[PDB]
């Protein structure tokens, strides 16, 4: 069994992937649990994303394939299918669809140049993770979900233990139950305080009209906030760490913002970003797949940056193509699982850029890029620091 996931290498794509494309899946053993069937096609991997026969919810109680010792638990949006997952989803819906993130836009602009002020008052040379990348996506779940301004560093410390697949087992537990009664507390602020906040109506849902359990009210605060801390901090400092390599399409951006959604999908196609995110599902009933049979019980995984570059469905599936047409990318997932942050986590991912590149034109690596460091062990990949100069 091939020892799983492979260790990243900045952002390159593991080459063995294009191999792995093209035989039947592969049984790999990942760091814990049982062994699993990795996904790699673009077509498989779509198939177990919306094949009601793979289940996150079947793979409560078992041996999970996982990076860390201790099996996961929960009963919230990752260890539910519908019915029942429908039900808390349909309660966060509202707040995250395009039609209310956009009223955003503008808040997530001015804070962009707030931060953006920082790093020019602090002088060069900046470092756009810890300056820029890290601060405005946790800022604005915050607000989002009524998460006090003065929590940021203590909860960006729990989102680094979170982050680490070589946390220590006893400290993610004793942090991991600081974190959960942090949150308790949350809910029954909202509870007395009432805001135009997520986290009031999801309390309101809860505690008024009954509509989901307060273990489904917790695990639902909880999943946002985590999902808000620990992806797009990295996806930003990803994506202008792809701009800075590819100095050609900088200035189109800059020049022409109208530019920038089409490459943020091309971005979110191309950059392998989930080390150790995966959730495996596991089969309810044999599946038929890639030529081999998935039997009932059995763990299955995706890759879904390898499927982001089947050639079958991506032309010049390895090129970088910021104005690249046809992009049914997987990068937000697909199915009822389907990111429920992807229109927040895209408006943020294309404010971001269009601030920074229009405030600093001169933006340019502080380092040469073999001196870049990237996280090592880290769940979701990227870098330790951005230097830049402008
Ligand atoms: C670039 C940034 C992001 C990326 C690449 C990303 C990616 C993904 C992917 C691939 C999944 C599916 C996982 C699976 O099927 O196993 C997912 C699910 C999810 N994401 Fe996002 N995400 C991002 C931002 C966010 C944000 C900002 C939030 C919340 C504020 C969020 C919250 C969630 C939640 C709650 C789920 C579970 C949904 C469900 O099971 O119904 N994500 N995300
Ligand atoms: C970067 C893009 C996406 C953003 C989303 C963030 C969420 C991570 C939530 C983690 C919460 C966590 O670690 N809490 C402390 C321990 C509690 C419990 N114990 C576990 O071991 C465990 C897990 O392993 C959970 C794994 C879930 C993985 C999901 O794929 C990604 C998903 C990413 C694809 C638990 O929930
Ligand atoms: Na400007």
């Amino acid at each position: 069994p091939l020892p799983y996931p492979f260790a990243p290498r900045g952002l390159d794509l593991d080459p063995a992937y294009a191999e792995l494309r093209e035989r039947a899946p592969a049984r790999i053993r990942m760091p814990y649990g049982d062994d699993a069937w990795l996904v790699t096609r673009y077509e498989d991997v779509r198939t177990v994303l919306a094949d009601p026969r793979f289940s996150l919810a079947a793979s409560m109680g078992r041996d999970q394939p996982r990076m860390r010792p201790v099996a996961r638990t929960g009963a919230g949006l990752f260890s539910t299918e519908p019915p029942e997952h429908t039900r808390l989803r349909s309660l966060v819906a509202r707040q995250f669809s395009a039609r209310r993130v956009e009223p955003l836009r503008a808040r997530a602009g001015q804070l962009a140049d707030e931060l953006i002020d920082g790093m020019v008052v602090a002088g060069q040379p900046a470092d756009l993770v810890e300056d820029f990348a890290i601060p405005m996506p946790t800022t604005i779940i915050c607000e989002v979900l009524g998460i006090p301004a003065k929590d940021h560093r203590m909860l960006w410390h729990w989102a680094e233990t979170v982050l680490s697949a070589i946390t220590p087992q006893e400290v993610l537990a004793t942090e991991g139950r600081a974190f959960v009664e942090y949150m308790v507390g949350v809910l029954e602020l909202r509870g007395r305080e009432p805001g135009d906040d997520l986290l009031t109506a999801l309390v309101r849902a809860c505690r008024e009209e009954g509509l989901i359990s307060e273990e489904e009210l917790l695990s639902i605060a909880c999943d946002l906030l985590i999902a808000g801390f620990v992806s797009t901090t990295n996806q930003i400092g990803n994506f202008f760490h792809q701009l800075l390599v590819h100095p050609e399409e900088l200035t189109r951006l800059r020049e022409r913002p109208e530019l920038i959604p089409k490459a943020v999908e091309e971005l979110m196609r191309y950059v392998p970003l989930l080390t150790g995110f995966n959730l495996a599902r596991y089969a309810t009933a044999d599946v038929e797949l890639g030529g081999i049979t998935i039997r009932a019980g059995e763990a299955v995984m995706i890759a879904t940056a390898a499927a982001n570059r089947d050639p079958e469905v991506f032309q010049e599936p390895e090129r970088l193509v910021m104005d690249r047409g046809a992009n049914p990318h997987i990068g937000f997932g697909h199915g009822v699982h389907y990111c429920v942050g992807a229109h927040l986590a895209r408006l943020e991912l294309q404010v971001a850029i269009e601030r920074v590149l229009h405030r600093l034109p001169g933006m340019r690596l502080a380092v040469p890029e073999s001196e870049l460091s990237w996280k090592q062990d880290a769940m979701v990949n990227g870098l330790q620091a951005l230097p830049v100069a402008w």
